[PDB]
């Protein structure tokens, strides 16, 4: 099939992967500007099995579908939540990690439950699966937060600066990000982090629907990495635990 480009990636020994370069701990710009993270390590190890080098392309998370469809990237791999809505537009690998959407509030707010966001200001990442679930499940938060809206941000880092500065009262965000970020910045004990009854997510790798062979190759590589020690090594490095879905 024309859009099944595996043979091209294999012969060029290259594939382009798009990511939000602030999304810790999955794929992010480090203190020296180089990219690191769980997905950086995992994708590198996957494509190593085929002698393929990854070309990492930071993207605007708002534009990820457009960049994939237009061919400027070949995969979305960056804590990319595999949702039903997204399955209408892209194909997914098998999922490799669970995730949950949480609220983050300052401890000084005293807010540890969604109902105490009544009349309070919520923020979200504009292009996130979390924001999509905020709109799709309005009984959870949208109906009760100020203006029945979320302040929208391109990146969670900006949203978190706004939370720190009382510009928003709560932030809807991936738990993996919140846990890593707050620990890295030394401020775990300044914030509450809690689920609010959204259903769990899983992360997977997104491709163009027609790239069916590529998806199989990612899945086959996962099978090797689970038993060769590498998945566990990467998991321990970034999470201090085994996040394998088994
Ligand atoms: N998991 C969320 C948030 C995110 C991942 N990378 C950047 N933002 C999503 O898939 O939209």
């Amino acid at each position: 099939t024309s859009g099944d480009n595996w043979s091209k990636y294999q012969s060029n020994k290259s594939i382009t992967i798009g990511f939000d370069s602030t999304f810790v701990p999955m794929g992010f710009a480090q203190k020296d500007g180089s990219y690191a993270g769980f997905d950086i390590d995992l994708a590198t190890a996957v494509f190593e099995k085929y002698g393929i080098t990854v070309n990492w392309q930071p993207i605007d998370w708002d534009l990820k579908e457009a960049e994939l469809t237009k061919g400027t990237i070949d995969l979305i791999w960056n804590g990319y939540s595999a949702t039903d809505e997204r399955r209408e537009k892209v194909a997914f690998s098998n999922s490799y990690m669970k995730n949950e959407q949480v609220l983050v509030t300052k401890k000084s707010s005293g807010i540890t439950t969604a109902k105490d966001m009544t009349g309070k200001t919520l923020g979200a990442q504009a292009g996130s699966s979390g924001y999509a679930d905020f709109e799709a499940n309005p009984e959870i938060l949208k109906n009760i937060v100020a203006n029945k809206e979320a302040n929208q941000y391109q990146t969670f880092n900006e949203a978190l600066i706004d939370l720190k500065n009382d510009r928003i009262d709560g932030l809807l965000i991936d738990r993996v990000y919140a846990n890593y970020y707050l620990e890295a910045e030394g401020v775990l004990n300044d914030y509450n982090v809690f689920t609010v009854g959204l259903e769990t997510e899983a992360f997977a790798v997104g491709s163009r629907k027609e790239d069916t062979t590529l998806v199989k190759k990612i899945n086959e590589a996962f099978s090797s990495l689970y038993k060769d020690g590498k998945f566990q090594e990467i998991s321990q490095k970034w999470f201090g635990e085994d996040v394998a879905t088994k």
